[PDB]
RNA sequence: AAAUUU
RNA sequence: AAAUUU
RNA sequence: CAAAAUUU
RNA sequence: CAAAAUUU
């Protein structure tokens, strides 16, 4: 058919990108812009060897720990086992047949692999073998131990907490919001569920029993009407009887980094939730996370639930920490993003800083709190809208029952609950928020114990106690330790050697100005590097570390002497064509300078990353305008 | 990665209509819009070997005439023998390598293959076999033979022809144009060459010897900066020395639907040339059609080129006829489009119509008509956007050149050139331009001759000499015959029998209004489907368009037609209607829908064969949930 | 598609 | 991608 | 990947 | 399928 030419040289831009062989052949000669690397300590057999020999040991610790035996769970409520839907959407039945079904009861079984890397063997290839295999050796991502996540599961299930005394006012002081940036929920409830935003390839839960993408028709189609109809109705209690897996979770073992030392001990329990009642709940908290303010915006927010360290957001906390004032008679700074705190007051005119953990957060957090939370976000809405009150209020009922009391399947056809209302059930829409609130809670009512004149709480011995005491929250040990802080740092400078929301904070050099940056010593970033966060052909796995290099840089490690080194070593390993090939964006061939990233963290307008090839479009397209003028005098 | 549920929704739906095992499921209990259908004559075996059997003697007939000696070329001026073109882009030559290439020297060969169905195995099912048989052995759609191929070129290149009388005056009164709506000529060339259109799938021509596609960045980043240059410096003729396959042709036969009984006689000729050129000359060309106006735009205007039978455009031409005034006295209404010519006279105060055609009317086009038309062009665009004059002057000679004296190959490695600049070389960019232009020039000559009194050239044998023994131009046999005209239609009634564009105009009822559209014959429709001009899925899916298609050009219009291509969209399985094709078109085109096109309704889409198709594919229906409920 | 964080 | 036209 | 925040 | 016009 007709089509400009203009039309016709990007469609064949497009297709080139998708030849692999064509790419190779057109930038065979092409100049590329090298990142800054170190060089090789090893050939590519002898790191592939040391890698193996790792691997090995690994699979072996993992496979140990992996058959260590595991408690009862008689700490739970037993409530059975539950027979599998029968509900019906058109040809299918919403429950697929012969998945979760042991003799018409809905069942699960719990994954836990052995594991098993390029990455361990580009980091033999550029580093000193004893660190790398130390590195590899301490930490790995696996799904964990089954002694680990019942031990971890009691913990979550079985704490002592202390209920908060809280109100719409406290709230409103810690968490202020924007009521304008709040949505509609008066609208159309299915317009409203389809502007969630979810994972796709997430489980749907139960009674699904697939990804939220297969799930989806059944879910917006069937279900949800049905629920619905029980809300208005108030005849959830008949739907509940009639069909229990839709109100039915799973409890499942978190696929994570862990310390292989600690394996038989720690494995992080979740829970997930059906898509339908996930969906609804998450009209009211992705609106809400959408209003919220952070501490840099609000002097009264203890909220850092949504900072970014981009475009300027590592220097606004520095701006936010100094306005901290003299404990006792000012008020300090106080940022929480679910169990991390930055803490920042005066002693004598000095500012110090502490950065505390809790654990296992959840476990501690209290039944009334997460009424309060949930009561605080669903009255936001219904101020703002009010023909909408009792939907959404029953909508409320149903998110604190899926917090506290949802029935879960572990392994097998028993469903469980938890014996009591106190303690979080990680995977409920709104899990990090409820952490946040309960931490803020906690040190609003620690800085008034300061402002009466408790100093002492300053100490570690007294604040854990305080934490312990007051609120049942257990702080991790080493995690209170009262820092100096460098006020204003010096080119090359800490502002502390502590770590929030997992990075150091530092000053780095621009002409004479100052930039702050995220920061790690190599040891950190080599640990992420090594234990990649993985869920297939030669070429996906190039990528894939070209991606995961790129990515470390733009976090941070740029600003490691090291890991920059080692992260160019990768980009520039990568052949022509992988860099520049088509690829699943949010062509991706640019790459994370130095000055980029420091201008990615600066105030600075956005700007591309520079080109590893900067001739690659003129190339790969055969084509370079050439300026024609037709004003010539012939 | 992290996504709307509604953008998720719109995902699946993409991905859904292109599993046609998914489609076939979804769709087996749907209810289906089926159009109006005439009945099965036969079944599928003996259509099938109905089929077989007229391909058969069908495929012989082109074989006999294939194989006919041809005349020779001495007709035309030889020019030799030219070498390869050596210019190289980067790792390969602009001109590939055992491609076109005899021992150094360019060289083409001319297919004329014999053979060429699915359209015909229908036609038995629902059709008559006589007529079936006899329409499929009248017609057929072939690359041609020799022997006719090289007598038409003949004819094309040696025609003697008459200097037509023109100025910009008569120009700008027999095709005006709209100043503003020209593009910026004065803009930089890269810009404007991206700006213009072409079929991707068609040759470069030389020295390129591939599609347009794969030529395109060889000619913007090699050819294109190297013809500029030479253009400013007046050094063309250098170029052509160095380097002559920039400036060569290819003259090559026609693909057409063809009359198995001339197929000797008559194949068409014509000239591919160089993108490089092509494109260069195309900002113009391409500009000055975009701002030409119609006869129903403007009064003066002679030229249909740019017509719409939709949208009201086939009463539009019924209103526009209507205003011709008596013979002798008043302006008759004429308008001309290549070759086809609509004239309207008013003779004792009666409307009459004539519609004559030219034969082979590109060898009647003189020299000064071309030069002409391009220095009109030319001209329009330096008036407005005058920086840019002096290059776009060249530009005008390079389409000359190419409109009449281009060296050309037909097959092996001879080339070739027109010994007269008389005669238009079709293939040039402005090809339909030039003959309308020499049409509409001829035809106002014969409307002032009808003015001085000379009424008798309402006649055919006056109005065959006027136009051969005046103009160069051979009235086709049989064009010649005035008709009274039907001025206001009953419904049901046709203007006149003639056909103007292939097609014939009628009025149709809606509600009590009257709707002007195109209409033909059932056996001319009938031709059109066992012809086409060309998987099972991609041959059922082609079956379908082409009966939405035909339908849609007015085939809905006549009851025989209706009903052969409603049984073929009818017979289209549900998985290939609504299966994702290069334009989701699951549509189909009711007497209704198409009366609304025609008419100045606003456009509406087709009505579905499958109004629940989305929701099932989608699976999911909207179901209202209020949330301000108590 | 990828990085970090809880 | 498909229809008609020159 | 259960919910998520920030980023490319 | 050489240039094209109209349409889906």
């Amino acid at each position: 058919t007709r089509l400009s030419l203009e039309a016709m040289l990007a469609e064949r831009a497009m297709v080139a990108r998708q030849d692999l062989a064509g790419l190779k052949r057109k930038l065979a000669g092409a100049d590329r812009v090298l990142a800054p690397q170190s060089p090789e300590q090893c050939g590519r057999e002898s790191a592939q060897a040391q890698a193996r020999s790792v691997t090995s040991e690994l699979k072996s610790a993992v496979k140990e720990a992996q058959g260590l035996e595991h408690q009862t769970l008689d700490f739970l409520e037993q409530l059975g086992e539950y027979p599998v839907c029968g509900i019906l959407h058109g040809d299918h039945p919403v429950h697929p047949s012969g998945t979760h079904n042991n003799n018409g009861k809905v069942s699960v079984k719990r994954q836990f692999a052995a594991g098993v890397s390029d990455a361990l063997t580009c980091a033999f290839r550029f580093e000193d073998s004893d660190l790398v295999r130390e590195t590899a050796l301490k930490t790995t991502y696996t799904d964990g131990t089954w002694a680990g996540f019942v031990q971890r599961l009691k913990m979550q299930t079985t704490r002592k907490c202390v209920q908060e005394k809280v109100s719409r006012k406290l709230l409103k002081q810690l968490f202020p919001y924007d009521p304008q940036k709040l949505v509609d929920v008066s609208g159309e409830l299915s317009e409203l569920v389809l502007g969630i935003k979810t994972n796709a390839i997430a489980s749907a839960g139960p009674p699904y029993w697939r990804t939220k993408r297969d799930a989806l028709p059944d879910m917006l189609d069937c279900v949800l009407p049905l629920l619905y109809d029980h809300i208005v109705r108030k005849d959830l209690t008949t739907l509940r009887n009639k069909h229990p897996e839709l109100f039915l979770a799973e409890c499942k073992n978190k696929t994570d980094r862990y310390e292989v030392e600690s394996l038989g001990e720690k494995t992080r329990p979740y829970f997930s939730h059906p898509f339908h009642l996930s969906a609804l709940v998450s009209v009211l908290s992705q609106s809400f996370s959408g209003a919220l303010k952070i501490m840099t915006e609000d002097s009264t927010s203890f909220n850092a639930y949504g900072f970014s360290w981009t475009n300027g957001g590592a220097e606004d906390l520095a701006i936010w920490a100094r306005q901290a004032g003299e404990a006792g008679k000012k008020p300090p700074r106080i940022a929480c993003y679910g169990d991390d705190t930055d803490i920042y007051y005066r002693k004598d005119g000095k500012l110090y800083r502490i950065c505390p953990d809790f654990k296992q957060m959840d476990g501690s957090v209290d039944a009334t709190t997460i009424e309060a939370v949930v009561d605080y976000v669903v009255d936001a809405h219904v101020k703002q809208y009010p023909t909408a009150r009792q939907f959404w209020e029953e909508v409320g009922k149903l998110w604190v029952e899926m917090a506290t009391q949802s029935p879960f399947l572990i392994d097998g056809t028993k469903v469980y609950r938890k014996m009591q209302k106190d303690g979080l059930m990680t995977g409920v829409v709104g899990t990090t928020l409820f952490d946040t609130v309960k931490s803020a809670l906690a040190y609003n009512d620690w800085a008034d114990q300061l402002m009466f004149g408790s100093l002492n709480l300053l100490e570690e011995k007294y604040a854990i106690e305080f934490f312990k005491n007051k609120h049942g929250l257990v702080i991790k040990e080493g995690t209170w330790k009262p820092a100096l802080v460098n006020e204003d740092p010096g080119f090359g400078e800490l502002w502390t050697e502590q770590k929030f929301l997992g990075l150091q904070l530092k000053v780095v050099r621009r002409e004479n100005e100052k930039v702050y940056v995220p920061n790690l010593p190599f040891e950190d970033w080599l640990t992420m590097w090594v234990t990649p966060r993985s869920k297939e052909t030669e070429t996906m796995r190039e990528r894939t570390l070209f991606d995961r290099a790129r990515g470390l840089l733009v976090t941070g490690a740029v600003f490691d002497e090291r890991a920059r080194g080692l992260m160019g070593a990768v980009i520039n390993s990568t052949a022509p064509e992988v860099v520049c090939m088509r690829v699943q964006e949010g062509i991706s061939d640019g790459y994370p300078s130095y000055d980029w990233v420091v201008s990615l963290y600066s105030r600075d307008h956005p700007c591309d990353m520079p080109r590893v090839f900067p001739e690659a479009a003129t190339l790969i397209a055969s084509y370079r305008k050439q300026v024609m003028d037709t004003r010539v005098v012939i």
